[PDB]
């Protein structure tokens, strides 16, 4: 069974592979962002969108994993094995979770098509050799770098 | 965050717990059923249903867990711990997976409302003493009654 | 009870927690700004806005804190203890005060939705690792080019 | 900045001065009453009223005060100072908290007009010389 | 199952906590009042009100409790245990029964809105420090 | 009586204090600017503006203070006191004069509302940490943007 988590969203694992593995934020930062913005929609009984469904299942899965980590911590007869297992989950499996969280959380705030155009643009930027690479890398945002606001009444 | 996977589908973890743990098929039987019925849909480029989205994520997750199991098998020199961890994955997480696979696969085969009614009515049938219930265990079926 | 100061205003502690401690002005600077812009409204008997009320509350709380600080400085007869307490109040409770003063003062000047959007984008920026982060942070300012010309008709 | 806590709500510090300091209920009791009647409203994202906002502000700051008190209780190596500081926060910063908690919690239950009317009458009563002061001090109630 | 006895009737266990345990009247007196005023309604086949149903449930269960107490009084061959068990049922299961009997019997006589309004006011009174607490505690009455 | 010179002009002593004392130009620069731009108007027979009236009174007052300074210089035999008094006039009263001259001269050059907005926005810019503000100090200007 060759499922790609992104195929139904029109992305691919190769397109996100355009991003380097150290690009993605920490798990803590992504979970904090998700809790702050979409905790009330994610916990709702509505099929708000496929992004919410995916994000929900993934959070439950990461939870079952952290539970496994705590279980290994309390029920093992070896510190080395205990460390080896905890590291694999918080490192190898973590990178995968960080990538999915970023895509969905970014597709829900910025919008899917914005994320695909971002991925293409960043791919072009990072492929460029550093000698000719401009300093300002592409970034997802709504507002201009410097915002002009004045209020009157 | 506090989430039930079933809340968007109108079910609850309590309702799935209502049926006994022995009821749900093996992971092998559920994965073979899901592949045979729905492989082409799950691999499709489109959100055929939220049931498909959930199933996709879950299958990817079980794949990752089995990869972890193989990794422990090959890297963990300690066999006592090796067995302990491999067993936890295929017992606890195995039963969490079996329940979800059964629900989604069954909701696609027989329809969600049918599965919810089946969960309620089978749970009450198991609770009922055998002298005062219909003699056969309730089963989902797709054949016409004639 | 569990109360979030910004929940009523459409923001969360998580959303504001991304701002670094270097970002907020000093207590003096914020109290000067609040008094200069909004003193006559804050002293007013009408409730101009909930933010105005929140600012009054925070100001009174900081005043009571500085009062207890002077008390210890004149009451506590230990030079070591005197310092520990005075420092905790100007540093820990000081940074908490600076964060709230900035939010309300800025929500009064720019507008609440503007401030929340700024927070979201600045968060996206501070979460980007420095190797990929654009070198200048997003800015919320009332000046487009720090040059004031006579207004058009 | 000459901010008055009650000026926006139509009262003054002088008017509250009419009540004696001892009259105000203990912090624990006031907090329990607030939790019992308004916990859901206080934690809600809507601005129910200005008084609700003021009560939240008072709560979160008293919380910060108890946090600093806990900080001196775990860090200060002097039992003399440790005691002095904690005593100024539970007695001196607590009598101000008690006053504000009473005004807002009472304006939410009875109504602010009623609360301010009760401040004038209690004043008249405490001013009455004991030979003529009636044994029943004024009390707030919602009885029909 | 986190069932709250008074939640359906618009009250909470926290709100009833405001009254002291000693305040509630004795079981015998409450049962006599219920019999005197509502015996016919309670025994009727119609559902007069939800409160009437709750009162019937409370009565029939207290009856079962006294039945089990009678059972330990006639079967247990130990006077030590016989006493202990019976004492937990008349004191510990009796204070809960007294609370429910009071709420429902009082909601039937006064009205539930009135009963809940009396719970807030008694709270205000018991919170008042004794130096200012008036000698007349709040009381329910039907006087016009 | 309690008067702010700025109250009739919609400003306050607090708002002028908001800008740092170092900001305002010297008395020489302000008097030269006022003479060059507005001498003919200030000397005119008419109330061109309340800004002109205020400026007129203030200039006459500074003239009187400078006369007092010269008088002390020539009559006061004591040099310690002579220096002490001359310094007080050109430091304290000097900064009170510099602030008022800047406000009125600037209100005539750029318009009152522009000057009030500049006072607010420059004060907030000085308060803002340098990493999170526009890099240049706000300046009043009369040139078109093109």
């Amino acid at each position: 069974m060759d499922i790609d988590p992104y195929k139904e969203f029109g992305a691919t694992v190769e397109l996100l592979s355009f991003l380097p593995s150290d690009f993605f934020p920490s798990v803590r930062d992504l979970l904090d962002t998700a809790s702050a913005l979409y905790r009330e929609a994610l916990e709702s009984p509505e099929h708000c969108s496929p992004h919410h469904t995916a994000l929900r299942q993934a959070i439950l899965c990461w939870g079952e994993l952290m539970t496994l980590a705590t279980w290994v911590g309390v029920n093992l007869e070896d510190p080395a094995s205990r460390d080896l297992v905890v590291s694999y989950v918080n490192t190898n499996m973590g990178l995968k979770f960080r990538q999915l969280l970023w895509f969905h959380i970014s597709c829900l705030t910025f919008g899917r098509e914005t994320v695909i155009e971002y991925l293409v643009s960043f791919g072009v930027w990072i492929r460029t050799p550093p000698a000719y690479r401009p300093p300002n890398a592409p970034i997802l945002s709504t507002l201009p770098e410097t915002t002009v606001v004045r209020r009157r009444g």
